[PDB]
């Protein structure tokens, strides 16, 4: 649309687009920050629309809003939750390091959209004032840390969590499928003491639990809330109830255990319990990195590589892309780490001002990793299988079977075979009958591989 | 639209949008990496646009394809360049680590438009074929490489060059008219002796000036191109002038020096040209951290920091916002440097298979830094002014300067007043009367600050 | 001057006066690279790890008495700082700590064939790797080191050091709880709090912390040992890879256990990963503190000045008053270093193939030079910063009450020419004749600001 | 057992066997965090840096000539490594360099007052301020230094390693041209090309990295000394800046020059932040191509094992044939440090503050580290792994012809079968009666492929 709609703030009158519910202090951020192509996540938009809501709630239930105002931005809030209004936010990231212009798009699209469901219009004549009733109690300094927490710890609870749990459920059936296939070890890349196939998938199954520990150990801290806090923590011109109400309500909305965080300061001057949160999904990257690898490599051929594992073929040669969609967001994990921590650590004073920027890398990671281990999941793992014949050529070709000889025969000529197999490039068994020291079925009945794994 | 059109290919019939102009390949990438929000850029579009171009070019030039199919593609191209198809690419950063399936996506759409541009269909009747005839003489393995380059230097010559330029000649501009106004010093956060507000702004437009020499030496190894080495780097199948024509051309059609890589498997094994063109982008990112802190310090107030000079206020307290929407992006720069240093150090024998990743990041970072030079110009460098008088009140009541009296009343008794001065919360001036050791207006003759930088 | 040992590869010269053998010494000729070496912290790990060995392969009868009594007398030799050059190898060396494990395997060896009347070398009566490195691979002895050595560096260094640190910091908070002063925002001057308030939010990071550094404490508490080369075990005695933990437990008092899964433990170094991602929060957390103490101690007449801190080197007599914030300078500068050490870490904890992970040493020397940066670092900045913190009570209210913010307090009663006009709250009000000089007075109260 | 020396501050015991000063002393109290202390080569430059300001304090008229003698002198010995013990600071001291500063002041102050016939201490015959720091502040002291170790390190260390490395693998490369082997791309089976065709890949990165790294090298000679403690030069003669660069480039023999802007020399560290950048792409490289040698000398028998390399290290008697490629461990592991560092380097970097960069210790700290880590790296795996590195030439014509990639080789004249049935390709191709015996071995012909 051309037609624009004119509103006017103390900087004199600026133009908004007239089919948009946004206002002045949106187009004046919009007009500013042009600055490369990321906006805020719909995650942290919903998280904004959750923390306006139950402000609205418990601005009405102290007596400082009306029910008509207040039902009116709960309702606003609701259509932006149900997807209704995803073109009505068009602030960079790149914008005020307190995230004050997302704020206050938030305040202006739910104030013009609750004026409408009270019969009146957008604009300079709304019957809903996007800072003296949307922001009522708020601050944009308490707000957006708030949203940012919101958004972290639904989007670990509801996405990235169950994700993993079906990853590892996968893994683990395969571990139990595969317990008696034993295969050759692989140490510093080179041929090493057997282990089933069943074990070492048990050594992912096992990271994967790990790592679902040291992400619950993060959650309690994310789920402190800065709201009530106001400008610098001291909560100055709040109802003394208000950060213990807004927190239980935002509780009760999310069914999540979000609280009031005991220390303001702290949660104003930093982002600490994102810095700390990332730490556990940095871990899991570098633990999805090396399962991803294993997958590969296990699966590299089908004649130059390993090639004991097969996977699904996607494509209709098939290279193992989901592996490689994998490695790459782990890698974007790691960086995304730095960033963060940058920001983290550069507070000042009462405020840290880099949050949009800490929490566009952490959403970020979330999706990947959340996305990245559902596809994953089901379009590589759910379908790994053992290649029988391969594991048991490399099994039964290379010298470590060696030491089930040693009670036989003794050390010193075990030593003389792997030795002559391996200048002159024969099996273990070759070697041995040449030598005179055995028979076939002596040493098909004393070399068992499936003896050899504990 | 919700009409669908079957295509088939080796692992069967798969629907694809009847109104979009991809075709089997995009949709099953699209269909099996849904990860994440993170797509191509625009910038990575239209470089593979411009490398299909050339190809067909070329192709034509050597009679492998014929006038009418070679340009139908270039106007399909066209359009694509043109912002006609923006819509018909829907993948993923998070895919193939090849880029094969972006590379299959533009394919697709050129074949599927070229068909249409000569009075035929899309789908499986079309006139012209992704592989036989828009990918004639290609492989993923050195398509999606050229586009990286293409893509990055581009963007460094058009984008970023220029904005670095336009900012370093704001700086130089304020350094000259400051040139005159004496300030303090301040080393390690503390009080020291002073410099001109021009000094101090010369030192911010050296560090720019050193980073576009650095940036410029990074563009030579940017500037060569894989096109030509095929699968592996042999470039087997390939017409022996294949190489160097298709650089030539695409030198000629973007006005810039694009040259063929001397050696292909460099070219294909790695991504080294952009992990080291990224460390100078990086540098940039450390030396504008420093110049914007310096500017939101040296603006800071307004009664309760230093408050030296003043910036534009672009928002209706009024907070240094694009300084801090520039020190969030350097942050990203570096979080973005740690991605594409891990995906370069993991190439694997012939392929390095982790760059939509790099590539993600790069033209990330360009943009960033291109867009936020351009803002931080417009929106703040262009208007900084001192405060005069807060800058002579500074000066004046600082103990920096007592220095001065030094050669007139000798270090002992210079010392005492200063220690006096410290001690006694008084000014220079009024601890050096109240000891009887000068008149103010020796005092006043005697501490020249113009006289003591240089 | 030299001695003439054997590997598997042929006879070396090893200098006499050394406790090392053939292996330490190849070692020497093949990974010159750099200077870092294993830290002590590291070296004692080992140490703990073969008499926890040797006492184990003993109950199990399969080690004689007298040689693994000489084994740890030789390991407490070490604990006790009596070999301290005995052990020259690079972190630069065979990615699984092979080497190291060959230098303690030798010198503890060549130490017990001593103390049992024996010599130094081929003809030693306690062998290296029969004795000293039974039922063990380097593969299982080093993730076992390492995490001895981390758990105990957290536990003994780190975590002492962080509260030490949180109590000075919460003196000080409980101290100055009254004392009002300008927040703020953006850097911009903003709404009041007190000293105390933005004290206590320093205190808070702290705290919150230490439970984040506690909660990775039971991952490294998980022990390779007994998984020996692949994880299966294969050829040790089931009770083994328990009863070396249990000693281990006793002999440290802290409380290791076996991994329970050995294949995870040998792949992956991801306990460390974790734990080095609390660090680097604490990284970030210590870098905002030091640059609140050093930016509010900035001047002493052209910054901020709202707080003094300790004068700790000696200045230009003619600068009395520049005071330097050195242990500031300290502390950020170590916080970056553990924020690299963290991405070095984390390509290492990638980086693992099948059975193994061969990034060890460098991941471990991260490891341990973060936990002493920091727990150094804290005590450093407790000492010599922390403990003499002073709020300068004239320029706190100086700043204060000549800035704008308080202007709200006007409200409920009733700025711009102030500002404009370079004048007071007070003055503008005054001139504007909108109240008076008991009014004003009565109604701004920045201690009822704070609320 | 010691001496009263004394500063601004007072009187302060210093150990009567050595050569150091009160402020050095004291920071032995205050900074008293890990165990990184300056290496070797930062303390030869800052002795390079004392000797060329003495020389042309002389030159001004500044400067007594037996002053200027004696200090350079004791500079002299210093570099000749007779002081190493001189020099116990922490890395994690004051963010300017002051302490390191005072340190070298100090020591070559007491040694020259010796050469001179005097002593050591308070009754000293050359002072460590007013002759050993004449013309100077840490200020502009350190970044010098920072930048003549640096650029010295590349240039001596380094790029030699590189070139040397570099051309060993060219004549790997030139020997190998006519080897076919299988190509792998996303871990798979791939068209041909020949192993000298693979190498001469790593030949060019390396090729490349050299460059990049030559182009970082002008602004590193670029040299603070003259801007003295905010860049003005205040009470500098206006000659010393240009004439102690010029200094320095003599007895150097390096092509240092005096910064053309003071305040960015004093500001930043933005020539070491982008020099870094070359060493981290440098960094990757290695990292590719210790892992392509790793992987194609797996085995022997269950991976790659296209290539030998030489075994370094003692095997078991029971396990020939396993030789861990041990060489490119510890050229991964730095690799990964390298990242690391670079970090660390970026975040101090970018912490500047008005007139002065307080993060430099960290900075050079990790710079020089790097420096040493990739020269020794390369140097080690050029010395004990590349120059050995040979085909296994059956095994490549094995994985070469069993191959389903060879196919192509038939479009012309006329490979599921042989997938699915597990055949060569020749047998599934004379089963379907489409050739002969002759006709296979006149077709496919790999060395054809490589064009």
């Amino acid at each position: 649309m051309n037609t624009v709609r004119s509103e006017k703030d103390s900087m004199g009158a600026i133009d908004v687009p007239a089919d948009k519910l946004w206002g002045a202090q949106t187009q004046r951020s919009l007009e500013h920050f042009r600055i490369s192509t990321e906006k805020m996540p719909t995650s942290l938009i919903h998280a904004l629309a959750l923390t306006k809501r139950a402000a609205a709630k418990v601005n009405e239930d102290l007596g400082l809003l009306s029910e008509e105002k207040a039902s009116a931005i709960r309702q606003a809030a609701d259509e932006v939750l149900a997807g209704q209004h995803d073109d009505e936010f068009p602030l960079a990231i790149w914008q005020t390091g307190s995230g004050t212009q997302s704020n206050m798009n938030m305040n202006e699209v739910l104030a013009n959209r609750a004026s409408e469901l009270l019969g009146g219009v957008r604009g300079m004549e709304a019957k809903v004032h996007p800072n003296d009733d949307v922001n009522k109690s708020q601050s944009s300094n308490d707000v957006f840390p708030t949203a940012m927490h919101v958004a972290a710890l639904l989007a670990l609870r509801k996405q990235l969590i169950p994700q993993l749990k079906t990853l590892t459920q996968t893994l683990n059936e395969k571990s139990r499928a595969f317990a008696d296939i034993v295969k050759i070890g692989r140490t510093h890349l080179q041929d090493a003491t057997p282990l089933t196939l069943g074990q070492e998938i048990s050594g992912w199954v096992a990271m994967l639990e790990h790592n679902l520990k040291h992400i619950e150990y993060s959650l309690p801290h994310v789920a402190e809330l800065a709201l009530g806090g106001t400008a610098v923590g001291t909560g100055l011109n709040t109802h003394p109830e208000y950060a213990r109400r807004v927190a239980d309500e935002l509780a009760v909305i999310t069914c999540a255990p979000f609280v009031t965080a005991p220390n303001k300061f702290e949660a104003l001057a930093t982002c600490d319990a994102l810095v700390q949160a990332h730490g556990a999904l940095k871990g899991l990257a570098a633990s999805l990195m090396k399962i991803a690898n294993d997958v590969r490599w296990l699966a590299s051929g089908p004649r130059c590589g390993i090639g004991e594992i097969s996977i699904p073929e996607n494509e209709p040669k098939v290279n193992p892309t989901q592996c490689e969609a994998l490695t790459m967001l782990c890698c974007q994990v790691m960086g995304n780490d730095v960033a963060i921590n940058m920001g983290g650590a550069s507070g000042n004073f009462e405020l840290n001002v880099f949050r949009p920027m800490v929490i566009h890398n952490f959403l970020q990671s979330v999706r990947l990793l959340a996305d990245g281990m559902e596809s994953f999941n089901k379009h590589c793992a759910v379908g790994i299988e053992p290649n029988r014949e391969r594991i048991n050529q490399l099994l039964n070709e290379s010298l470590m079977l060696v030491t089930a000889l040693n009670t036989h025969i003794g050390y010193d000529k075990a030593a003389e075979i792997a030795k002559k197999a391996h200048k002159e490039g024969l099996t273990l068994k070759a070697a041995a009958l040449a030598l005179g020291y055995l028979s076939e079925a002596e040493f098909d009945s004393w070399v068992r591989p499936e003896q050899m794994v504990g």
